[PDB]
């Protein structure tokens, strides 16, 4: 069968936590008062929730209310426990309250308000320094949740709220996040298509925190090369082919051979043979000001087939790419 895999960092953190910490099924939700919050306007509907801007009339402060769509109280408690565990951490969205919505008859998560401009216009105006700055901020968030035994599993521009004016950043939507337990097999149907790690695309279930680092690499590639998204697959199969046209097919086979994985035979007539490309290939006159040897080496160390070979969040923060970023 498939060769087992372990996270190379924070492997045993949940093993030595009290079971209270990771056993989210047994979590007892403490409900606030739903009348404290008045909905102002709808911000968006996802597959799992509707998101509203609201006001807490007990302090006249803006909040974000996420009213969950009906789903397993499995996944509801999971997001809630993860949010409470990570509360107070660097650039983690802050869960302020949990109330029961009288209309949906589902939980409504109440978050700190953060003032976001969309990633689409924002990513077109980001300077070289801005990209490095915000990447460092994301890494703080990723290193923290990983250190707390949690992988996000849905890292993408949509889930990174940026207040460009106050240069503040928040990682949001922890509804797909999970606890890492060594040797545990996970659902491969996570993350969004363009940001799915190769482990997901070859259906390798024993993944870990390193999944988040591939997704982050995809984001970085889209930013410094100014191509959103970078790997633009039409489906989950074409997605792996897109990646293979850059990282090459030989290292792809090295990867699945290492873990004794078999590709879906439908790849037989679409995968072909491809050499690994040098990242300079994607540099042109309109993005070159965002590119540096440091930028490419960092990107290169994130985008690895082998999840065990990618930089950890902590290692990433040690990278020379962030030397120019002013530290606090
Ligand atoms: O769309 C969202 O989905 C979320 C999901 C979460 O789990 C937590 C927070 C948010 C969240 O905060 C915001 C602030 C804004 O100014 C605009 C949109 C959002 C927004």
């Amino acid at each position: 069968g498939p060769v087992p895999s372990r996270a190379r960092v924070y492997t045993d953190v949940n093993t030595h936590r009290p079971r209270e910490y990771w056993d989210y099924e047994s979590h007892v939700v403490e409900w606030g008062n739903q009348d404290d919050y008045q909905l102002v306007r709808k911000l968006g509907r996802g597959k799992y929730s509707e998101v509203f801007e609201a006001i807490n009339i007990t302090n006249n402060e803006k909040v974000v209310v996420k009213i969950l769509k009906p789903v397993k109280k499995k996944k509801i408690k999971r997001e809630i426990k993860i949010l409470e565990n990570l509360r107070g951490g660097p650039n983690i969205i802050t869960l302020a309250d949990i109330v029961k919505d009288p209309v949906s008859r589902t939980p409504a998560l109440v978050f700190e308000h953060v003032n976001n401009t969309d990633f689409k216009q924002l990513y077109q105006t980001l300077t070289d320094y801005d990209i490095r700055f915000y990447m460092y901020e994301i890494l703080k968030a990723l290193d923290y949740c990983h250190s707390m035994g949690i992988m996000h599993r849905d890292v993408k521009p949509h889930n990174v709220m940026i207040d460009h004016e106050h240069r503040k950043l928040r990682l949001i939507d922890w509804g797909l996040a999970e606890f890492y337990h060594p040797g545990q097999e996970y659902n491969v149907r996570v993350a969004s298509r363009y940001f799915k790690g190769p482990e997901l695309l070859v259906d390798y279930q024993m993944y870990d925190y390193s999944l988040d680092m591939w997704s982050l690499g995809c984001m970085l590639a889209s930013m410094i090369f100014r191509k959103e998204p970078f790997f633009h697959g039409h489906d989950n199969y074409d997605q792996l082919v897109r990646i293979a046209k850059v990282l090459g097919t030989e290292d792809l086979y090295d990867y699945i051979d290492k873990y004794n994985i078999e590709l879906d035979p439908r790849f037989n007539d679409i995968l072909g043979r491809h050499s690994r490309k040098r990242w300079e290939r994607f540099v042109h006159s309109e993005n070159q000001h965002l590119v540096s040897p440091e930028a490419l080496d960092f990107l290169d160390k994130l985008l690895r087939y082998d999840h065990q070979s990618r930089l950890t969040a902590r290692e990433a923060m040690e990278h020379p790419y962030f030397y120019t970023v002013v530290k606090d």
